[PDB]
C-alpha cells in the first residue's frame, strides 16, 4: 500500500546546474560517434556487410560490439531525457541496423565478438573454456552481449520502441536454446568469465513479458559463488575484480523484486539482503571520499588503502556508475525491508556524495570526455577519453552516466514526494496533478526554493531529506520552526494542500569536515558540505590527456611528482581543519592558511570543477614530531620508487585482466591467483605479452616470490634472454625482483616476451613484468 516510485526521464527537466552542463556536452559526444562504425562488428558476424570499418581500440582488438550496447542504452535515456530530434534519429537507425543483423541470422542473436557463430556453437556444445576474462579464445563475450541486452531493453523502457522489445525477446528466447544443454555446473563454470549483469536484463525480460521461463534463465545466469558469502554477511572481495561483481549484485536484487510473488521460489528475501550487505560491506569499507572504490580495477584489502595512495590507478568510473546502479534499487524498497514504510536516506547520502564527487568529476565538462581512473595519489592527474579514438568500459558507462541526472533527484509514494537531490530541476508530479520547481546554486549557496507551479490542492506531505552533513523553514514568508529529531540523515515532513504560488524555503548549512583515508594512515581530504575539494598542483607532464587509440590509453602515464614535492600538512588534524578558510564570491573556493611542507597560500576548489591539472584531494598530514622521520622517508624511500616509475617504459600486471589485454596476453596451460594481495601468472605451457616500446629500453625487471622454486625462461622477440639477472633483497611479503641488463637495448617499437618453464613443472609465478630505461 506504500510502494515508492520514481520517476520517468521524461518528468523531470534539469535546470541551469552543473549537471545540466553536464548532459549537453554528453549529449555532443553520443551524437559525435558515428553509428555505422558502432554496428560495423554486428553486420560482420551476420555474414552482412559493413557500410564503415569499426571503431579500434577496444572495438576492434575484441571486445567489439560493447560500445554499441551501450550507446543504445545512452541514446535512449538521453531521447528521454531532452526528446532531442537528432537523438531520435541515430536511435532508429542503430536499431534497425542490428535488427537487419538479427533477421540474417535468424535465431535471435546479434553480436560483434569477432568469430561470434562459431563461439557460441561451442557454448552450446558444452565446450566450454573459461577464464577470469575469457571464454574460448573470446574477450568477455558475455559482459559484451550483456550491453546488447541491457541496450534493447533501454529502447523499449525509455523510447518506448516496441521493435526493441521484439529483438530483446528473440535475443533471450537464442540464450535459452544456447543454454539448454547445459549442467547447473557448466553454467557455472562459464560464469567464472565476467559476464556483466545478464541475470539482471534476463530478469527485465521476465518483468516486461510476465514469463517466467526468464526468471528461470536469470537464477541460472546469477553466479553462486559471489552470491553465497553475501547472503551469509561475509565480504570475500579482497583482490577481485570490481566492476565484474558489482552487476551481479545488482542482477541478484532485479530477481529478488521480480521474484517478489514467485509461489514457486522462496529466495527473493535472501537474495536482497546479499545485495544490501554488498552495498554496506563497499560503501562502508572499500570506497573513498569521492564515492569510488578499487584500485588497479580491484579490490584491495580494507584494512590497507596504501595502494590507493600509491597508484596513479586510482577508482575506476564504472565501479560506481553501478554503485549507483544498485543504490537506487536498495532505496526504493528500503522502507520495506525495514517495516518502516519510510525509504532510508543514508543510502542517498551515498548517492548524492559519488554523484556530485565521481560521476560528475568524470567528464571534462567543456570539451567533453570521459574519465577510467581518479588517481587519488597526491599530485597526479586524469586522463579524458575522445569520441574517436577511446572504447574503454569506462567510455561506455560514461556516455550513460550524465543521461540520467533526473532520475534520483525525487520520489513518490502516494501522496508523499520524496525531495533527495538539491539540483535545479521542474517536475511533473502528474499523479497528484503537482508541477514544482526546485531552485537552488547548491552547492554554491545553501538555499533551496521549492515554487508549486501547478497542483489540485490535494494533501501531500514534502519530505526534505536533511542529510548527516546538514530545522526553519519558509512557507509563503511564514517561519516553521521544528525539533531535531536524529543527528542522523533524516527527512523533514512538510504536508500541505499545495496551491499555485506557494513557496517553501530551507537552507542546507554546510560545514568544513576532514576525512581521513579509512585505514586511518596519515592521509586527509577535505570536504565542505558533501563535496570533496581538491587544489591544482601544477600543468606540467599532462601526457595523454586526451587519450588517442593506444592499448593502455586510459592510463595517465606522464611524470610521477615525488610526494615530497607536493604540500604536506603538518600539525594534528583538529587544527588542520580549522586553518581551511572559506573565500568570498560566488562559487565556492578555499584558502589553505596552516602550515605547508614544501610551502608553494594553497587554494582549494570542488574537484568536480578541478580539471586539465594535477591535483591532490587526500594530502599527507605529518605531527610536529614526526616530521623528521616523515620527510626523510620520503626525501629517501619514496623518491626512489618514484625515479624507478619514471624510468619504466612499459609496465604488466600479470593476473590482472585489463594489463594483461592491453598486452596481447596469449597462453598455453596457464594459471593465474593472487598470494599477499599481489596477482599473478605462471603456466606449464608458456604465456607471452607484447610489450609497448616508446623509448629505447635498457633493464627488464620481473617480480617473483624467493621461496618459489619454480623458474621461467624469458624469450625477447624469441631470442632467449641468457644474461645473469641481479637479484635484489626480499620485501617484508618474500618478493624479490630480477634485473636483467640487456644485451643490446629494445628498438622502438613492440617485443614480444614469452615465460617457459625452465626445467621445472611451471614458470616462476610472475607478479610484475617492467621495462626500463
Ligand atoms: C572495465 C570495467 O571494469 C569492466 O567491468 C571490464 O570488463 C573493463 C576492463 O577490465
Ligand atoms: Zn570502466
Amino acid at each position: 500500500n506504500h510502494q515508492v516510485s520514481y520517476f520517468s526521464l521524461q518528468d523531470v527537466k534539469l535546470l541551469s546546474s552543473p549537471f545540466l552542463q553536464a548532459q549537453q556536452t554528453d549529449l555532443h559526444y553520443i551524437l559525435a560517434l558515428d553509428p555505422d562504425r558502432l554496428s560495423a562488428p554486428f553486420l560482420r558476424e551476420a555474414g552482412l556487410t559493413p557500410k564503415a570499418p569499426s571503431y579500434t581500440n577496444w572495438e576492434n582488438t575484441g571486445l567489439d560490439g560493447h560500445i554499441g550496447g551501450h550507446y543504445l542504452s545512452a541514446l535512449s535515456m538521453m531521447y528521454a531525457a531532452t526528446g532531442d530530434t537528432a537523438i531520435y534519429h541515430r536511435l532508429n537507425y542503430m536499431l534497425n541496423e542490428l535488427h537487419r543483423a538479427q533477421q540474417a541470422v535468424g535465431t535471435g542473436f546479434i553480436g560483434g565478438t569477432p568469430g561470434s557463430l562459431q563461439l557460441w556453437k561451442e557454448i552450446k556444445a558444452g565446450d566450454i573454456r573459461a577464464g577470469g576474462f575469457s571464454l574460448n579464445g573470446k574477450w568477455v563475450p558475455l559482459y559484451n552481449i550483456h550491453k546488447t541486452y541491457a541496450g534493447l531493453r533501454d529502447a523499449y523502457l525509455y523510447a518506448h520502441s516496441d521493435l526493441a522489445r521484439q529483438m530483446l525477446i528473440d535475443l533471450t528466447d537464442w540464450m535459452i536454446d544456447i543454454t539448454s544443454g547445459l549442467s547447473d555446473n557448466q553454467m557455472q563454470d562459464m560464469l567464472r568469465s565476467e559476464h556483466g549483469g545478464l541475470n539482471e536484463t534476463f530478469a527485465d525480460v521476465a518483468e516486461i513479458t510476465g514469463d517466467k521461463k526468464y526468471l528461470k534463465l536469470a537464477r541460472r545466469f546469477s553466479h553462486k559463488v559471489i552470491l553465497d558469502p553475501l547472503i551469509k554477511n561475509e565480504d570475500r572481495l579482497n583482490g577481485m575484480h570490481a566492476n565484474t561483481q558489482i552487476p551481479k549484485v545488482i542482477g541478484y536484487k532485479r530477481v529478488a523484486e521480480v521474484s517478489k510473488n514467485d509461489k514457486d521460489w522462496n529466495h527473493a528475501a535472501e537474495w536482497d539482503h546479499a545485495a544490501r550487505f554488498f552495498w554496506n560491506t563497499v560503501v562502508n569499507h572499500r570506497s573513498v571520499c569521492i564515492g569510488g572504490n578499487s584500485v588497479r580495477e580491484h579490490f584491495h584489502p580494507s584494512d590497507n588503502f596504501t595502494s590507493m595512495l600509491n597508484d596513479v590507478q586510482g577508482p575506476e568510473t564504472c565501479n560506481t556508475y553501478n554503485m549507483l546502479r544498485l543504490t537506487k534499487m536498495l532505496y526504493q524498497n528500503s522502507g520495506d525491508v525495514d517495516n518502516s514504510n519510510k525509504p532510508d536516506p543514508r543510502y542517498v547520502d551515498y548517492y548524492e556524495r559519488a554523484l556530485y564527487n565521481h560521476i560528475l568529476s568524470s567528464q571534462e565538462p567543456d570539451k567533453g570526455g570521459f574519465v577510467y581512473f581518479t588517481p587519488m595519489r597526491p599530485g597526479h592527474y586524469r586522463v579524458y577519453s575522445q569520441p574517436e579514438t577511446s572504447m574503454w568500459c569506462c567510455v561506455g558507462s560514461g556516455l550513460e552516466n550524465h543521461t540520467k541526472y533526473g532520475e534520483f533527484i525525487y520520489a513518490h509514494q502516494q501522496d508523499t514526494l520524496y525531495v533527495n537531490l538539491f539540483i535545479p530541476s521542474q517536475l511533473n508530479w502528474k499523479e497528484q496533478g503537482v508541477t514544482l520547481t526546485q531552485e537552488t546554486l547548491f552547492p554554491d549557496d545553501e538555499k533551496v526554493t521549492l515554487r508549486i507551479d501547478k497542483a489540485a490542492k490535494k494533501n501531500l506531505t514534502l519530505m526534505i531529506r536533511i542529510p548527516e552533513w546538514a530545522y526553519e523553514i519558509t512557507i509563503n514568508g511564514k517561519k516553521h520552526l521544528s525539533d531535531i529529531q536524529t543527528g542522523a540523515s533524516t527527512y523533514l515532513p512538510i504536508r500541505r494542500k499545495w496551491k499555485k504560488g506557494d513557496m517553501i524555503t530551507f537552507h542546507l548549512p554546510m560545514k568544513v569536515s576532514l576525512e581521513q583515508i579509512p585505514d586511518k594512515k596519515d592521509y586527509y581530504a577535505f570536504l565542505y558540505g558533501p563535496i570533496v575539494l581538491a587544489t591544482s598542483t601544477g600543468t606540467e607532464n599532462l601526457d595523454g590527456i586526451y587519450a588517442d587509440d593506444s592499448r593502455g590509453g586510459h592510463i595517465a602515464h606522464g611524470r610521477q611528482t615525488p610526494l615530497q614535492e607536493i604540500p604536506m600538512l603538518i600539525g594534528n588534524p583538529d587544527s588542520i581543519r580549522h586553518s581551511l578558510h572559506k573565500l568570498s564570491g560566488s562559487k565556492l573556493a578555499f584558502s589553505y592558511d596552516g602550515n605547508v611542507y614544501p610551502t608553494q597560500s594553497l587554494e582549494l576548489i570542488p574537484f568536480f570543477r578541478l580539471h586539465n591539472s594535477r591535483y591532490a584531494v587526500y594530502f599527507r598530514q605529518a605531527s610536529e614530531e614526526q616530521f623528521k622521520t616523515i620527510q626523510e622517508e620520503m626525501a629517501t624511500a619514496e623518491r626512489k620508487a618514484t625515479e624507478l616509475a619514471n624510468r619504466t617504459v612499459d609496465l604488466i600486471f600479470p593476473g590482472e585482466q585489463q594489463p594483461e589485454s592491453d598486452h596481447s596476453i596469449q597462453y598455453e596451460a596457464s594459471e593465474t591467483g593472487t598470494h599477499k594481495d599481489r596477482h599473478f601468472r605462471r603456466a606449464k605451457g608458456w604465456f607471452s605479452y607484447n610489450l609497448k616500446i616508446k623509448e629505447e629500453a635498457s633493464q627488464l625487471m620481473i617480480t617473483v616470490r624467493q621461496e618459489d622454486r619454480n623458474k621461467a625462461v624469458i624469450l625477447l622477440n624469441n631470442e632467449k634472454l641468457t644474461v645473469h639477472p641481479t637479484v635484489s633483497k626480499a620485501d617484508k611479503d618474500g618478493f624479490i625482483r630480477l634485473c636483467y641488463l640487456l644485451p643490446r637495448k629494445l628498438k622502438v617499437g613492440s617485443c614480444e616476451i614469452l615465460f617457459k618453464p625452465d626445467g621445472t613443472e611451471w614458470t616462476s609465478a610472475v607478479y610484475e613484468v617492467r621495462l626500463l630505461k
